[PDB]
């Protein structure tokens, strides 16, 4: 027992990744197979930043302009190319650590662990969710670009995400692997609108449930409520509004505690109420909204 | 910026984990060099846990009694050995992935990556603290003992933990590397009380500092304090007193924010005697402590 925000193993992704250096700028690149994936804006200098022209700044460089070094080894550059707000820099070696992998772009909720990287070197690994705004709340310093976001499932690696850009809220800002951002940013040091956050209802009653799982049971109430009526709460709180997918997601965990969906919305909705009045759920004096269903039940069944 | 709970990168760990199996029981082990390390309860059944006579039960075992298997290949056992409450197992083959490491015994307050593991595979990584208690508050479930916590220093990992238990009360106890216990806890199935626990006040005051270098400021006050009376308090709240240890390795913070470690000390006692009056401090709503002076300097500046 006990419950912890839990990060993938890092191994996999660690294997991959690299240091891009373009001109004076240097961030992190993902190495797999002969390709070494990294944000476009390595092309860039502070002086180009405010608005730069990507496909002209591109076009004053070649394949012996980006220096990519894995570690000690330095890769031989035999293309590049430009795909939305990535770059491709095919190399004439294959990784010899790629993993099985995919590319995928996550749904606003999911979570996700980031490796965070600087001048190729991986120095730490948390797990993040991917707000309903398409704004991440990472740990990110100057150097951490190309940094990414990853699911493992067995052997293979899904990679969902590239860190390109701090807001000057301090929140973050990145792409899929093909380069398309999530959310309105774009990749330009300009003022940018991260829209209205709202609390990920379901990943705060898959966390309720694995606070019952795991001894912590003070909130559970005699009551239950509707999907009407919990909606009318969730929008008064900011939360997303419940739907019946959410309560099908959350249906294992309402099957291993026997707790109907709709009563734990009680539950959420008299904790909505009235806050938790000084008390505490799994270690946490707030509602955690970056657990999902998946999560809880592979960290409270052992998934390896 | 950001401040997020982060642990360790945990490929070179991942690289270490084995299966090992005696007669009907199954946990991980640590293999590095031509030995691997496990919870020497490894040799028990539950038949034998409630009062175990290790000694006697190492005694019916043999080498080939250990099966040991790194992913799908079986290693040759041509030794075992109980040191304290770990058996070291010598393998014929050395681990070709093993890191330069070192066995550390950590200090309670200290922090460390957890590398939760399941019959030899990982599965997720998290950062503990050693509480003052010698209880870490992890996540894990059967089949996690021999899961192991560490620190890595550049290329070095400092493997300072063994997973063995958990407590009734669900928080969970361990050994060193060379199989010492770190607190009270004997691996016996039996009642077993955790002392009482403190807050780890230098990781607060640590936190307290990540706090004001990533915007969060609110909590700043006009006030100042001695240790004599910030310790009047830290005694009423279960708080560590403070000693002039902990303020100089709280120096560097200090220097860098510029508010000397005693203001800080006030605005900590504010928030004790007050509460946080709804208001959240990077993004949490209790007074953080697994956070040492050490890893708020690593993930404010970017050490890899
Ligand atoms: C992550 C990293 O290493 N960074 C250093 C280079 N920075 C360049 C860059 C790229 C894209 C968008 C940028 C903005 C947006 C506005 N943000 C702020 C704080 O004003 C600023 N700099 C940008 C990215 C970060
Ligand atoms: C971590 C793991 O895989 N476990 C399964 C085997 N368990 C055996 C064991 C070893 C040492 C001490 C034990 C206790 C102490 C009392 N705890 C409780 C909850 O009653 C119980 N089982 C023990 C360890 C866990």
């Amino acid at each position: 027992s006990g419950f912890r925000k839990m990060a993938f193993p890092s191994g996999k992704v660690e294997g991959c990744m690299v240091q891009v250096t373009c001109g004076t700028t240097t961030l992190n690149g993902l190495w797999l197979d002969d390709v070494v994936y990294c944000p476009r804006h390595v092309i860039c200098t502070s002086e180009d930043m405010l608005n730069p022209n990507y496909e002209d700044l591109l076009i004053r460089k070649s394949n012996h302009n980006f220096l990519v070094q894995a570690g000690n080894v330095q890769l031989r550059v035999i293309g590049h190319s430009m795909q939305n707000c990535v770059l491709k820099l095919k190399v004439d070696t294959a990784n010899p650590k790629t993993p099985k992998y995919k590319f995928v772009r996550i749904q606003p909720g999911q979570t996700f662990s980031v490796l965070a990287c600087y001048n190729g070197s991986p120095s730490g690994v948390y797990q993040c969710a991917m707000r309903p705004n398409f704004t991440i709340k990472g740990s990110f310093l100057n150097g951490s670009c190309g940094s990414v976001g990853f699911n493992i499932d067995y052997d293979c690696v899904s990679f969902c995400y590239m860190h390109h850009m701090e807001l000057p809220t301090g929140v973050h800002a990145g792409t899929d692997l093909e380069g398309n951002f999530y959310g309105p940013f774009v990749d330009r040091q300009t003022a940018q609108a991260a829209g209205t956050d709202t609390t990920i209802t379901v990943n705060v009653l898959a966390w309720l449930y694995a606070a019952v799982i795991n001894g912590d049971r003070w909130f559970l109430n005699r009551f239950t409520t509707t999907l009407n009526d919990f909606n009318l709460v969730a929008m008064k709180y900011n939360y997303e509004p419940l739907t019946q997918d959410h309560v099908d997601i959350l249906g294992p965990l309402s099957a291993q505690t026997g707790i109907a969906v709709l009563d734990m919305c009680a539950s959420l909705k008299e904790l909505l109420q009235n806050g938790m009045n000084g008390r505490t759920i799994l270690g946490s004096a707030l509602l955690e909204d970056e657990f999902t269903p998946f999560d809880v039940v592979r960290q409270c069944s052992g998934v390896t």
